[PDB]
């Protein structure tokens, strides 16, 4: 059908069809007379999977032959989404499979909708890991993603009575055709026990053992025949576990619960024992695998030359003391040498500055669960503080501030401090974020070791976030500059010479209209909801959190509604405001914000006077597969976090690459995006980081804004009086109280400027031609935000390896 | 290699080899350079499996077309063992696969040893179900085996310090290539709740739901292209289960524990709630499946014409009230009609007369777990007793004896009484057992409804128990009478005309010697133990139980040892006494018997004076795969249960078919075996059932035997003094006390006759030619014990269907 989707050769289509029928028969044990759509999806999945195996086996054989330096990306989250279409795209099989299935009388897009999302992540941090795996494979790096195979990923969100309801994400129910269990590589992981000091070294004994069974999933590079591996560990009890008889067998569940479910928190630390077990479980199994592979290449001096371990935040921070434990206790290396190796091997990436998100584990927990690691952590701290003391003699407060051990009610271990001390590189995920790390929270560390601190601005993969989700746009682009940009996104800059091209302007606008029509239809299909495709699609999709300020968006929506009610027969640009995202199960305020959003919709969507001029929809169960549908259909991207709180953001990059304009604060990557496209082509508003600081020094008083802004006052009074909750007048009392007395994110402070900026947005939308020309300027300058650029920087500046665009023999 | 193993055609061998390489590559994702023996086993398993699918799909399509009466065999146990070789045998692919793998440079027998046994059973009852499935498929019946897919089957037995240790049987660890999950057919099962009586009928509400997910395994008939299905249910929690958040997800384990593990009891009832849940779980899911299939053919009058439900003991007895519940509560049929249908549909098979084995569930348990079923059971009882009262007016004691409800400390429901009342046929499993049922425990029922009672003597499948485990014997037999006997075992009678054939006599003896050599080698390989292949192999393998009297065997062994020590330089026929079997985890006496056996071995096997004249070995982890090895190697089969306790026995039939002579009591099927072969060709000894009764009426006093038999006295004194337990002198005090004061099985009463009989055995073994001639007379008359004969009788006399030997188009 479309160029970018590859060729549909005669031989290939015929081959695909026969293999499809083979799998339906032999693999699924069914015939066309009883086969259901799900059966057809699996037949197709197994067919595409077969094309991966050959490349997968030789890629791994290749690494064994050349023995390049290996990159190990440790993360407790890998937000992969669906794998079928992505695999076809990277193997250039999309049109062939489309044709083959067509000839079999099946609609491939229908079959793709059957695949369950691999939701092994919460949001940005987990999705970044997924984009990174794609880019590392596309850049020919010998990389391995290591994580946990959660039986249940992020919960499926249901909206009942306007409230969020959570239900288990049993994503493995029908099986996962992409993974390959590798029980032969099962490894033991130890917990509890005690430390015994002998004549020669310490020994960790009387431990409880849990087995780690790996499952491998292929990660195909973009048309370069490279297929890397993502290895996820599953917890299994040993067979002699607890070995009345029946109960002992039933109790195996206790050990296997480690890999049972993903903790559903976004930017929030919950110090639960099960979470700590998950963190050590992944680290312990992974390091044994790493060392095993390293020995199968005694000389640990070359370990850092053959191994790089990237810690995705502090979740896998125990890799530092675990590596020391293995080198010192098991390999018998002296401390100083072991430490040198550890530092040169490990690198740490920080993803947030919010205090409530930082991991600070109670000493009593580590003491009982990992006694040897606690001892190693104390030793690390001692030697580290000795270095601080020597560099800043007499500065006693610096010593207590930099200690890995925090004193107080309960002693805690600051995992971020542990990571900085034991890593040769520490990076933020956006220029402004990395600067904040050096100026504030990690200032002391930066002063001691300035060379360790770096920046690696986030990015997204243009394969899934352009070619896959927006083929129409990828096509009109390829028509004018070729297909090379898909693996070299900077080439989109060539589109700047088409900003005045009447043909291109029309094609860009047409693609957007088609995407909106398709999405508008989807809303009625799976969610029975009517919307006007001619309206401006104003969307904010991301996890629900106070810092992301979905509440500020709500205030604007209510303002628009009140203005219409005030002057009904006055013209206003029609808008469809879409807000979606999940709230952590125990985050009360976040759940109240979801209820408020639906409550507003209940009033706005049924007001005869408003008509089809304003609609407020809450997008249920926002996840990767849904993102692929709504983002290509958006006109306006809401990135309005309080300046200094969103480390980077990545959803923002997705919207920019897909033809939406952005309204946002100078926060995270928004700053670099505006810088790339030109501030005149971005809708920036609100306080800058410096403005927020000035306000805090003076003291934030919400009452002041309430007293001086009539429209704001009205909204607050409507909320308090029960205007949006007739049956429950004080339903939103908590929201109002927070807004008025303890709003850590200064919602009111940016209200006026936000509303004003939104008016400028509506003004430009009234001029289709100019709106589209600005869109072209955004798409054309989004090249810097490809994760291929991000990974190339990690490779050269942190891992010490060169990326390659060379294909491997098929 | 050998005829009976099929042809090794050029086309087939080439095809097998290429498909083997295909699976190794695409399915296992490996190459010959990293593949392990396990990888090769799976490649072969998937290759053979492919040959089953075509036949499987068309067999099921066939039944849908012809719509024959369906047979549903409900059992909580299916002791299947390994599936690879059995599948090759039934598909006539053994030599081809043997050749194909040979050419690939692999030893197929080595790969077969890698497969895990499907140990979803305890012993005889579970193995019978497996043999039955094989025979029903071989006889072309539209049969379905329905059970539970236990995550853990019968525990693996380890012997430590002479004691039995149990370890989890994680048989699914590496995956099961034979099963096919069918999540699309998942069904809900209800528990707890309460009964609500409305205007029209009762309703079962406020129940907890557990999902039943089916897994199908193919059951190939012998070379007739028929492939039936064994459907095993797995427990799954609904996704809204218990839906803080984390705990709710972790608690899903509570529901899924239903299919977690097999209760390890043999002939013993344990009234645990989890077991009751398993019983209802299998019954509820199965009946919905049955009714669904029936409707997909309103007219329930024809239900009995299209459906037959066979209850393997009382474990699935809830099928009776569950069927009534569905017909009355859901389909709205009147009671009388529903009952008529139920009785005509259900048939019950009893497998034991031991009181401790009968299921008697506490009313308070059913009351809480299945409130509606308890009400239905009371109603059934009421109507049944009204019938008894009308047939035997004034006989008030008969009423209390026949009631389904037993009064006393705690009210209980007698499941056997429920089964007889609700079944149109009730059968024992051996002539003597079926007679005992009518004369004793079910006497009252027999008097009320004599027509219901039948006998169906057990049998074993000659495919697994001859062709598969003893190819050498199957071959020399086929050489003289052809291959037809494999599916018509009665033809073995033709071997009687070779009893004087010097060539045959030599071949039979040679096959046995080869089997003994092979097994003798195996003992050293996997268990490092030396044995004399020239000695008589005296074996008793079966679950450890007091009624099976492994203790009587022990007494004989000690007698042999004492006699040797008394006259060292006296000649005695050399023997290797092998005893094996598992003991239920909570059966103390059984565990003590295992310890005694190893203790005896510790003394006997290391006594210089004994030399290689006597060896006592305990066969560890006795299971189906081990049975296939030791039975073909046996010379003497020990079937010495107290007369009237072993309902039938099936191991006895296995030994007879494989060339071993039998020493046993006139119990269970032993009676019919001796009758078939001629008592002169059997070593029968001990009390008959009538003798046991006479002794009980008079009162069994063990002391009498102890006082009048010097050799017995010596053994008891050795046991008590610590002769077999130096460090722990009173270690076997419990055994001696039981033997002397409360032996329910009269071990001493059969001691003298047993020892005498054993002397006659040794005498015949000294004459190789005559021993072999007697063996030939046993093999030649073992035809009646084929499960094909058993199933044909069930088919014609109970299910009302005709067996077929016609092949289906391949
Ligand atoms: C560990 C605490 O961090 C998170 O939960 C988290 O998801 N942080 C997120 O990581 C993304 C990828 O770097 C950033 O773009 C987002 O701004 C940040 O909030
Ligand atoms: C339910 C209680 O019965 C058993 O546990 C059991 O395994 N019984 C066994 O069933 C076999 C097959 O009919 C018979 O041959 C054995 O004699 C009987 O003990
Ligand atoms: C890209 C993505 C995110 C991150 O979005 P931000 O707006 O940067 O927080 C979260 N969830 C999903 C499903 C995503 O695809
Ligand atoms: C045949 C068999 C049984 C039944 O043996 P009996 O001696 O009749 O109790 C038990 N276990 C296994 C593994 C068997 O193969």
């Amino acid at each position: 059908q479309i160029s970018v989707r590859g060729l549909a050769g005669v031989e290939n289509v015929t081959e695909l069809k026969k293999n499809f029928n083979r799998h339906l028969h032999f693999t699924l044990v069914k015939d066309r007379n009883v086969a259901t759509p799900r059966d057809y999806y699996f037949a197709l999945a197994h067919t595409v999977r077969d094309h991966l195996v050959g490349r997968w086996i030789r890629t791994q054989q290749h690494y064994y032959e050349k023995d390049p330096k290996r990159i190990y990306y440790l993360s407790l989250e890998f937000y992969m989404g669906r794998t079928l279409q992505n695999t076809m795209v990277n193997l250039a099989l999309e049109n062939a499979c489309d044709e083959a299935t067509y000839q079999l009388g099946l609609d491939m897009e229908e079959l793709e909708e059957i695949e369950e999302d691999a939701g092994l992540g919460n949001g940005g941090l987990g999705r970044l890991a997924a984009c990174f795996l794609d880019s590392m494979a596309t850049l020919g790096l010998a990389a391995y993603g290591y994580g946990i195979r959660y039986e249940f990923g992020i919960f499926n969100q249901k909206i009942c009575g306007g409230w969020q309801m959570e239900e288990a994400d049993d994503w493995l129910r029908y099986g996962n055709p992409w993974e390959k269990a590798r029980p032969e590589f099962t490894l033991p992981v130890h917990f509890y026990g005690r430390v015994e000091h002998t004549s020669q070294g310490a020994k960790w004994v009387d431990t409880q053992v849990v087995l780690a069974m790996p499952y491998d999933t292929p990660v195909p590079g973009y048309r370069n025949n490279v297929v890397n591996t993502m290895r996820l560990w599953s917890a299994k009890a040993p067979n002699d576990f607890n070995l009345g008889y029946i109960q002992a067998v039933l109790d195996r569940n206790l050990a296997e619960n480690i890999s049972r479910v993903l903790y559903p928190n976004d930017n929030f630390f919950e110090g639960k024992e099960l979470r700590l077990k998950q963190e050590y479980f992944v680290v312990a199994a992974t390091l044994q695998d790493i060392i095993r592979r390293f020995k199968s290449s005694t000389n640990f001096d070359a370990f850092p030359d053959k191994v790089a371990i990237q810690l995705n935040d502090t979740h896998p921070s125990l890799a530092i003391p675990e590596l020391m434990r293995v080198l010192v206790d098991l390999e018998r290396l002296d401390w100083d040498k072991a430490w040198e190796v550890t530092v040169k091997t490990c690198a740490y990436t920080n993803h947030t500055v919010l205090p409530e998100a930082l991991e600070r584990w109670p000493v009593h927990l580590l003491e009982t669960l990992l006694p040897r690691h606690l001892q190693i952590i104390y030793e690390i701290n001692q030697r580290f503080l000795n270095r601080v003391a020597a560099a800043f003699p007499g500065d006693v407060d610096r010593l207590r501030r930099m200690s890995l051990v925090e004193e107080g009610a309960v002693k805690r271990i600051n995992m971020a401090h542990l990571c900085i001390a034991g890593s040769h590189a520490v990076n933020g995920v956006a220029r402004i974020h990395s600067e904040i790390l050096k100026k504030t929270i990690f200032k002391d560390f930066y002063e001691l070791e300035p060379h360790k601190f770096q920046n690696k601005t986030n990015g997204i993969t243009p394969r899934r976030w352009l070619v896959l989700c927006n083929p129409g746009l990828a096509e009109i682009i390829a028509e004018r500059i070729g297909e090379e940009y898909i693996s070299d996104l900077d080439q989109l800059r060539k589109l700047l010479s088409y900003v005045d091209d009447e043909a291109f302007i029309r094609d860009v606008a047409k693609v957007k209209q088609e995407n909106k029509l398709k999405f508008a239809a989807y809303l009625e299909r799976e969610y029975k909801v009517h919307i006007n495709p001619n309206s401006l699609f104003d969307v904010q999709v991301k996890r629900i959190h106070e810092y992301k300020r979905q509440l500020l968006n709500c205030l604007h929506v209510i303002t628009l509604y009140n203005r219409i009610k005030k002057e009904p027969n006055k013209f206003v640009v029609p808008r469809t405001v879409m807000i979606g995202g999940k709230a952590a199960p125990g985050y009360h305020m976040a759940k109240m914000i979801i209820k408020l959003i639906t409550a507003i919709g209940d009033v706005v969507n049924h007001d005869p006077v408003v008509g089809d001029r304003l609609r407020v929809i809450f997008l249920e169960n926002y996840r990767v597969s849904l993102a692929e549908k709504v983002i290509p259909a958006a006109d306006l991207s809401e990135q309005i976090s309080t300046a200094g709180t969103e480390a980077s953001g990545t959803g923002n990059m997705k919207f920019m690459l897909n033809g939406a304009l952005t309204i946002g604060t100078m926060d995270g990557a928004n700053v670099e995006m505006a810088e790339e496209a030109g501030e005149e082509n971005f809708f920036i508003f609100g306080m800058r980081v410096e403005d927020v600081d000035r306000l805090d020094q003076r003291g934030y008083n919400a009452q002041e804004y309430y007293d001086r802004i009539p429209e704001l006052r009205q909204i607050i009074e409507q909320l308090s009086s029960g205007f949006f909750s007739p049956k429950q007048p004080d339903l939103f009392k908590d929201i109002v109280n927070m807004l008025m007395h303890h709003d850590r994110f200064k919602v009111f402070a940016d209200y006026e400027e936000y509303v004003k900026c939104q008016e400028r947005v509506s003004a430009l939308y009234k001029n289709p031609r100019e709106w589209t020309r600005m869109v072209i300027r955004n798409i054309a300058t989004s090249g810097k935000f490809s994760s291929d650029r991000t990974i190339a920087q990690y490779a050269r500046e942190i891992w010490g390896v060169e990326p390659s665009r060379q294909r491997l023999p098929a």
